[PDB]
């Protein structure tokens, strides 16, 4: 019953627009273990890399278990989001043939683990409060090394080794280009992202048919990161349904978060104040000042193949503006996505 519902909703796999929660609930809420289970079918990986099965669901399974339950947004079904909307941006037609299949199970792999074990707070917070993970890593992205430690410490469980039939090359090469990749999420590198980006942009080459041209790894793994990370920031691209499900969870796991620095006689951050909270404003700026820039800037490499992806933004854009009732915003942007 359930099992033929789930397999008809697995049929948009490649599709924008996934119906990601409902396959959270009739997953028995295994979304990235049913998503990368399905995604590597598809894209054939057990049989290039030679990956048992059994082997990939054990890891999936585990990796997936490492996700908080009890954490509001950051949680398996965002890594769910995540993992399937790098996979259908890998596809876009000006990136046909440019991955060869190594630097796709990375990014997939790397978009699959990328928040691994999120306690439901930001860095900043993890560095106030002198946290252990603080101090293990340095104050430097914090998170994103302990998301990448646990991704790879994972690979060691019994029977969690998918990638036990790679060469030691293979296992170098796949290693350094995650590791470049989920460091690129930690949010306080993005202006510099985006500015590489723009950058790359400006003097890129394309083939008769419109497919870019990557002459070194350097452009290949920018690309891969800038990917992933507008896979991260791709919810106001979704449809608008799925769109304000991820914005009523984000501010909940903000407000969480608040209400820890509160009972601790903390300032609260920004943007994490239940009772000075303004919710629409707060999606308007952020697409303003970083989710159009950047989808912008990804619609220009990829011309024309974004452009709904864009008509999609704008619209969702008048919706949060329509619904604001008739400095939080700048100081979050200031603090977050700078570095
Ligand atoms: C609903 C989709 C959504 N995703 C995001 N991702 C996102 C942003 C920052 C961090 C770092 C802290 O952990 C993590 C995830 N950020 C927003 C957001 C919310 C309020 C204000 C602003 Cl400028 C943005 N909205
Ligand atoms: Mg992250
Ligand atoms: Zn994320």
């Amino acid at each position: 019953e359930q099992e033929d519902v789930l397999a008809k909703e697995l049929e948009d796999v490649n599709k924008w627009g996934l119906h990601v929660f409902r396959i959270a609930e009739l997953s028995g809420n295994r979304p990235l273990t049913v998503i990368m289970h399905t995604i590597f079918q598809e894209r054939d990986l057990l049989k290039t890399f030679k990956i048992p099965v059994d082997t990939l669901i054990t890891y999936l399974m585990t990796l997936e278990d490492h996700y908080h339950a009890d954490v509001a947004y950051h949680n398996n079904i965002h890594a769910a989001d995540v993992v399937q909307s790098t996979h259908v941006l890998l596809s876009t037609p000006a990136l046909e043939a440019v991955f060869t299949d190594l630097e796709i199970l990375a990014a997939i792999f790397a978009s699959a683990i990328h928040d691994v074990d999120h306690p439901g707070v930001s860095n900043q917070f993890l560095i106030n409060t002198n946290s252990e993970l603080a101090l293990m890593y340095n104050d430097s992205s914090v998170l994103e090394n302990h998301h990448l430690a646990v991704g790879f410490k994972l690979l060691q469980e019994e029977n969690c080794d998918i990638f036990q039939n790679l060469t030691k090359k293979q296992r170098q090469s796949l290693r350094k280009m995650v590791i470049d990749i989920v460091l690129a999420t930690d949010m306080s590198k993005h202006m510099n992202l985006l500015a590489d980006l723009k950058t790359m942009v400006e003097t890129k080459k394309v083939t008769s048919s419109g497919v870019l041209l990557l002459d070194n790894y350097s452009d290949r793994i920018q690309v891969l990161q800038n990917m992933v990370h507008c896979a991260d920031l791709s919810n106001p691209t979704k449809p608008l349904q799925l769109y304000r499900q991820w914005t009523d969870r984000i501010m909940e796991e903000f407000f969480r978060q608040g209400d820890r620095e509160r009972e601790r006689g903390m300032e609260i951050s920004p943007m994490c104040d239940k009772h000075n909270a303004s919710v629409e404003k707060s999606q308007v700026g952020f697409i303003d000042y970083i989710v159009h820039p950047l989808w912008e800037t990804w619609a220009d490499l990829v011309h024309p193949d974004a452009q709904d992806i864009l008509d999609t933004l704008e619209d969702n854009r008048e919706w949060y503006q329509s619904t604001i009732p008739q400095n939080q915003v700048s100081e979050f942007i200031s603090n977050t996505f700078l570095d």
